[PDB]
């Protein structure tokens, strides 16, 4: 009801890092960012014991965590629980992402998202539909049964539900360009991924409307001498964002800093996280298979990487600590960049007046201490 | 003589940042940098207790520190005093720098350097003469073996003046200069490769006349020295300069007596400048010199310029090493390089140094 100021902290506003300043938050909104010694006399205050204050992290790829997987329990309540799981690692907003499955599976996630975001804003900001219209040669874990080409019907559906769908990942090389443009028209972000595309194919795709790559280096045509492939295409195109899993397992760290020099503010940190993340587990079911959690990594019984358990705060940390990217910039790859990429950046991603109070607080050891969501404080 | 190892630390070798590795030192040289599990069974190790380890910093502009000023006491001991002052801020090599008035003075500087450098290697890398004609350059060239660097204003000197020096082996830096863009650009062709405190004392970049900083920005092989104390140049300017200048941005102190020394005032060639809240001023309160330390420089660029620690470190070590061409021996931690290392913690406090393989505190 009354305002409160966060206080005693290094503030990463996204344009500046400020010492001896504070943020007054008013309801669900930030009111000012100003020098500590300007706060009104008996303004309520929260001492952050000198920790770091950034906007809450935005994950654009998250299959589930907190011990759940959106694909099994495709319900509004699964979303809810992942949301709270996120919060324990400073992630305040995300795309409940649903991997390649039945048309009917698709129809209910549409509902699940619709139900949730009627109830709560700025948390799940739309679905990420990853598949099914992919390429079998770059299938990953995505069942050889539900991968298909794009039919007119189910795109028509996706478009009619654009108001709850944020992003689709698809493999352009053999689906209608119509379908890409249609989704873009509909205000949906179309991402290339899981694709055996040629450089020139991806380029066409971009030109039809694709503006995002999902998990760069994962299930894509690698860049080779005579064939730039998809990673080539992405490097060569200024307007396309690329998500990247920085967990030391999916892509090699060197590849991430090379990627960051090329792509700068178009590189986005992504978890592609799975059940284990934010939880404690022995194993789980990634549509079908048993994925053991073995001290940080996901692994099918051979020890072959199974999936991701990355947390958003870990992603930032690793970027700073292994990739060599400065903290402020790494923060941005977890916040401003994804916001921009899904066009929510007018209200999230930045600590500035008028914007939504979705902040995160963490210590120098990359421990998330607390979380403010829509103005709500929580530890 | 036995090899030992430094162990338990983040190692900033300058190419990689390594964890759960050690660096083994043999003689005055690095022998290896390898994972902890490879150290011979019975090899004494220094447990740095998870602190950071880098090459020792190399500061190519330094007038004074530890209470002294090279200008007043133009002796080999003054050089020794400041070297010793430096080790407290992580600085294991420097260019003792002199603002020339007389040639008597300048000849002493030559003596003091020759004398010092005879007794120690890899600490003073040579004179840096800044300021203040034919016969002066001859003397400098004649003594190139102890002179690492000259700062001068090319609008004021025969281009052949720069060529001789360059030919001699010296490094010529543009500084204290009223040069036009096209003048600087010409000096660079004559052989200038460095620039002395970027932004300070030099023709600014305007819309219709890029000036010196403009020239510097436009010439990729010019190094720019920069003072990152947040007094001499605004932190945003440094951010900008780093993005333009990359690896050619060198972190410099240009420091004076009060740097690393409890002190009230001093004469800086002329006026008496005071030391109030870690800053040099008049009783007026204007900027009167630098009191900056290498480690504070690295810290400042990390913390207020937004540059990643490893790059910041490189600006303090490999870039200055390259700029004066000693990077075959100093400026990186790798097999065969000379073992000058600095250790420091999370909060940018120096804890030890190793100079030529000798450890400290
Ligand atoms: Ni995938
Ligand atoms: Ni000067």
């Amino acid at each position: 009801n009354a305002m409160y100021a966060l206080t005693n902290c290094k503030i990463y506003t996204g344009n500046d890092v400020l010492v001896k300043h504070a943020v007054i938050i008013n309801g669900d909104k930030i009111e000012a960012v100003c020098p500590i010694e300007s706060l009104p006399s008996e303004m309520n205050v929260v001492d952050l014991n000198g920790a770091n204050l950034s906007p809450g992290f935005i994950d654009l790829q998250l299959n589930g965590c907190g011990g759940v997987m959106f694909n099994d329990e495709i319900t509004a309540e699964t979303i809810d629980t992942m949301h709270k799981a996120n919060l324990k690692s400073g992630c305040t907003s995300f795309l409940p992402t649903l991997i390649t499955s039945s048309d009917e599976n698709m129809r209910q996630a549409i509902a699940a998202a619709r139900e949730y975001q009627a109830k709560y804003p700025n948390q799940s900001l739309g679905l990420h539909l990853e598949g099914p219209y992919l390429n079998v040669m770059k299938k990953g874990i995505h069942s050889v049964d539900f991968i298909r080409p794009s039919d007119d019907t189910m795109i028509d559906t996706i478009c009619a539900n654009s108001d709850v769908i944020a992003k689709v990942t698809l493999a352009p090389e053999n689906n209608k360009p119509e379908h890409i443009e249609k989704l873009v028209k509909a205000g949906i972000v179309v991402s290339i991924g899981h694709t055996n595309a040629t450089y020139s194919e991806a380029r066409k795709s971009f030109e039809s409307g694709i503006t995002f790559a999902t998990h760069l280096f994962n299930a894509m045509t690698p860049m080779v001498g005579r064939e730039p492939g998809v990673v080539g295409a992405i490097y060569d195109t200024p307007e396309v964002y690329a998500g990247i899993i920085a967990d030391g397992f999916h892509v090699d760290y060197a590849n991430i800093r090379i990627a960051h020099k090329i792509k700068g503010e178009k590189l986005v940190l992504v978890t592609d996280a799975t059940a284990p993340a934010g939880a404690e587990m022995d194993y789980f079911i990634f549509v079908g298979k048993k994925v053991y959690y073995r001290d940080g990594k996901c692994v099918d019984e051979n020890g072959t990487l199974g999936g991701s358990a990355l947390t958003m705060i870990e992603a930032v940390q690793n970027t700073v600590e292994h990739v060599g990217i400065a903290l402020d910039e790494a923060l941005r790859m977890a916040t401003l960049y994804p916001a921009k990429a899904i066009g929510v950046d007018e209200k999230l991603g930045r600590i500035k007046k008028g914007m939504i109070a979705n902040l995160t607080v963490f210590d120098r050891d990359f421990n998330v201490k607390a979380t403010v969501v829509n103005g709500q404080y929580e530890q």
